């Protein structure tokens, strides 16, 4: 019944990408008003202070994610949190915070696996390491604060771009991965069912990266990758997860207004969030 | 063997949308020439006189739909009519006219249900009430002229946007509705089969609103709604209905050249019309 | 004080171009409402019946232009007429009609000279012969109805595309021509002054073809030609002509919604019409 | 030698426009790095806290502008401030703050005059009243904090859109105004000279609204208005003002990433800022 | 292990289409580098000399295809050839050359069947006759050089546009054809399986025409045709064919940079080529 | 009376830019046919063999420019050569070759000065050093082959982007430079006159880089630079130079189809070439 929205205008890495503008764009797509139209009483908590830029910014990223984690950990139980963002790095904080010390399942819908470590990453970008850090792998400065899930409780969906070392780390941690190959073979409905089954009995945290959507349909993303999910597919996925009645938190990240076309990518993620929260055509 | 084309350059409502230019755009996409290439002897009857604008225009809309109804009712039996348009309001006249007093099935392919009444409509637009009026619900001034079908003989396909009161009216009239949720679950082939079965033994009138197509693919529509049918999907739907051999009339409405990209939306509807009339790749 | 608007949805030639949708697009850009905001009492006379198509259509073009000429000739004196259109062929009727038998000056702002005859025209299109016909040159069937001006009272502005025979006809009729070369040399202000001087003491009829504007700025035109007037230039031209206090009628033709981008070309012509009618920033 | 940059992510009015993302977009266009490349030692002061929205927000706008005014008033003399923004309302604070109690000239380059008051404004938007408030006209709650200039020391350039009451207020306050009509007549060089002369002997504060640029060239603005300055024109203007050696502060406002095309509008304003600060091709 | 790349910058027909720029565009999409990243040792053989233009160019087309055929026939066995191109006419040479006199299966993925002869072709374009010529049908000057396959060993996939005579020729030669109708019914996976089965035990040559992809997704093609394969579909097709381990050669043709959007169509074909060569997400 | 066209499909540098496709694009814009329509007897000499890429490629660039120089030096006197291209590096060969050992004036219309040397170049790209090499400055391997002009006989027009070392080299060689600042002050007509005067009595070689045009108008260029010449401006420049009757050769370089919009940039350069060769509206 209660939903809290918080943004993390973060765009920290080797170079800027423009995703720090994601929260404003999402709010612009009327996420709050539509959540109210749905029947939820909503409160916008504002934004988490984030340093900007002119393993880069690890401490600044760590610092912002920490403020975020602490903020979400303090929300009363029964409050569904929605973290809006730019850099997927924020999920280190949202997942660790929204989990509130319990065992929770993570449904990571991304074109990327974000399972790199300082040793396997070709770019050194922390925003390509959040899920690995959440699983207990990576820089000591990050895992000491955000390690919150067991790789056995993580399901990746829509992945279509992986780094060599990433593949090794995912196989050895044994993370369940549904790449676009699996989507093209099984369809999103069966994959959604397998997701719920693989993580049965667990509260669910959904981390939705805008880039999972095909860039032809959703151009405004931090790192575009060709051939992703259609809008109806991402929708069906959210609907089925919603039906489980087990989703407890959500991240809407990587929106990049600079590359967007009339905020349509921000609008799609807002639409996806509504489905995850039970919005149906009828 | 014989086809008649008539346009209704109507754009009457709270504000203009530009759909009055739909008929010209459709004719521009060579609908007639291609119908001849298909083997049909075609005659363009021209356009129905329509008042323009500088419950708005109910009488003017009613007046144009009346001229249209009378015109189609007068066509010799055996003549397949194709009504080109702007406002979906025209279907009050096309369906009532092309039905010629018989019991006919209505396959309404639209992103909207157009099942509002003066009491449930948030905007007061008559172009959002045609199907309800055809079913016997709404303003006395409209139902007295256009009530032509029983809600049990109506099938809606592709709906993805509904008003609260609309939902009530559709449930209580018991109208069969296949929203995008059903399309994502069953596929258009099975839905097409269920359409034919639900309306078995009846002549079929297909009302195709351009907005049923995803606006990313078909931008030139009166009221765009994200996440609709792909072009191949709408095609398969038309092909299967064509196979029934029971389609007796067709509406091609809501084309909006102002928002279109090189008339591609008008071309898609023309293509859809050809499939409905039996055009196959081979 | 009084203005009358009439449209001629004409697109008759070797092939369609889509300009028959020009009048609706122009009305869509709120020409009437803005003329009222300016202080004029306006009446929209509707559209002139025009045959459509599936020396082509000379008789049909002649027939529509005739209805138009008769219509404008009947307007009370003191009524300023604005003819909206598609094909520039309509000016045969607007100029001959709005002239009301008097001697009037014609300021033709077009990328083309429209001074071809059946003998010099490479395409045979009548919409490339209106100004020549108005000057008494061309097909007997057209000059017998529309010859209304002396070539000495004609000024062409912005021309950048001419056919070999056209050049001969213009030189021998001695028509004053300001091509883009002259605009690049003198500026539109001096050319505007020379226009008023060359036609001093005469009532002025302005025929504005949308294609005079650079197609990068105004893409929605019947026949686009690269490197035309900027929007500010066309504006200044209209302002200076307006200052003369001698403009008595206006044509706004060749708008092509199919190629337009959000009706911006139709909006520009509406804006140009307002300046011609005295609209100033202050 | 010293420059300070501060952003005001403000988008407060009847409805959002998306200009709160202007500061990030501008920083994204590398304003700071390029100012350093120019030879300036730069410090980014960050952003002024601004309330967001879900005579609207007058107090919230007043509150943010107050924090801004106080911030700029505290900068050491010799520090050139550059206020980045969204809503032009911020200039109430930047001008009043950067003036530091002295008599300063205001060069307002905008498509609008922003000279409305609660009595003349058709929309009630405060972002359409900043210059009037700075001149001592408008709501007591605003003039009591931001009145900082005499209308005789204000020069408006590029205006092309005015409200009826605005015209009255500007005439009676006797504000010097160079609309696009004057730009089309005199050229920007002579207007720039007249600006410097009209405000001779005074320190100069330049308030640059992105919408002064033609929207065809710079689409990403809060309120687009057709037919504005070209990029070279705005440049020449900045160069000539730079040559005076009297410019002491600058506002870069109304950037709207949502409507922009690859941040090109933000890049143009950054380019304009460099010229104002002395950047030359050679 | 070894791959050879050769381009055929050919754009010969009734009029130019711009496909001669296809090879450069494809090389631009880093086909070679990515093939190396995959583990292949690659050598770019450069381009086949092709006459340009200012049954047209039959001899010039024949001459270029001959040089190509001879070139590929000379490659050591074990070398996988990839012919980049413009005109699909080149396949007369690539198929005949890469076949090296053996019996090989041809998987032609095209929106067109390219099965016309001088007698059935409405345009006379040789680039619409390559597959027929390869099958032994057409001009003596072409079949005497390129006849290399039996129509029983040819499978067409994705066809959505056919000429009347083409249909006759395909039926009488008994060529297996999977049009978009079959793709909409069976899905690409089952069709891919049926392709492999229909051509079981044979080395496979894949001829991929860029136009098989939906033009909304891949605009840069010689002859665009609405409603084609999605990018994921074409991918799955390549993957399954790759799994057979029987693909021995590949054509990547009809890329048209002039109509492309940032070389995305060339990039898609490069991506498709990688899948055909075994590239997987994991 | 005689014109020879030769292309140099060169795209050699730190990374590819796609300009090797410039010659085909230009030929695609019907340069030859239009030169004939103008009255010239034309012969297309084809393309100069150029190595492609997968101080980079100095020898390969040197080798191609050498073949080009030798080719043009061999043309009969009285033959006007037009070198089409990609990389501006080719001008080392075109200028040195078309000069035929005489003293000739060079009118370099570029957004860049191309006056870098191995010592001042931040990127090491040879395509940013051709004019300096032609003037006798730079790598011994290049000046020994292409030094053909005295810096006193060089005029640069439209420059808007310079490297620090470039500025030094231009000042010390005393090269006449008209940057966009001068164009904004004097206009292109006066600058054109000053060009002819500064190089009076000399045969003229015009080197036209597509990037001199504003990228908003002409996007398809190797290295786009904001705020350049309009199309009419570049035209007037060519017309005035044409009037001198002293132009003896021309380069049309840096066309980049990948970034172009429907080959409009290639069409503009073709149009510019016609004006340089005497094409007038009348």
């Amino acid at each position: 019944e209660r939903v809290a929205v918080v943004g993390v205008p973060m765009d920290l890495g080797a170079n800027r990408r423009g995703v720090d503008m994601g929260p404003s764009a999402l709010r612009y797509a009327r996420l709050l008003e539509q959540l109210e139209d749905l029947g939820y009483t909503v409160e916008d908590l504002g934004d988490v202070p984030v340093s900007l830029a002119r393993l880069a910014y690890l401490e600044e990223i760590r610092a912002a994610a920490l403020v975020l984690k602490e903020r979400l950990a303090a929300l009363p139980e029964g409050v569904f949190p929605i973290v809006l963002g730019g850099d997927h790095s924020l999920s280190m904080g949202s997942v660790a915070g929204a989990a509130r010390g319990r065992r929770v399942g993570v449904v990571w819908v991304d074109a990327h696996a974000d399972f790199n470590t300082p040793e396997t990453s070709p770019s050194g970008n922390v925003h390509g390491m959040p899920l690995a850090v959440l699983s207990g792998l990576g820089h000591p400065r990050l895992t000491e604060v955000f390690r919150a899930v067991d790789p056995k409780d993580v399901v990746l969906v829509g992945v279509r771009s992986l780094d060599p070392g990433e593949k090794r780390l995912l196989k050895e941690a044994g993370v369940r991965v549904y790449t676009m190959h699996e989507v093209d073979r099984l369809g999103v409905a069966r994959i959604a069912e397998e997701v719920l089954k693989h993580l049965q009995g667990l509260p669910l945290h959904v981390s939705l990266d805008a880039d999972v959507l095909d860039p032809t349909l959703a151009p405004g993303v931090g790192t575009p990758v060709p051939g992703g999910l259609t809008y109806r597919e991402a929708h069906l996925l959210m609907e089925i997860l919603a039906e489980s009645g087990r989703v407890q938190s959500l991240d809407l990240v990587e929106v990049n207004p600079i590359l967007d076309e009339r905020n349509r990518t921000a609008e799609m993620l807002v639409g996806l969030a509504l489905s995850l929260l039970g919005k149906r055509i009828f």
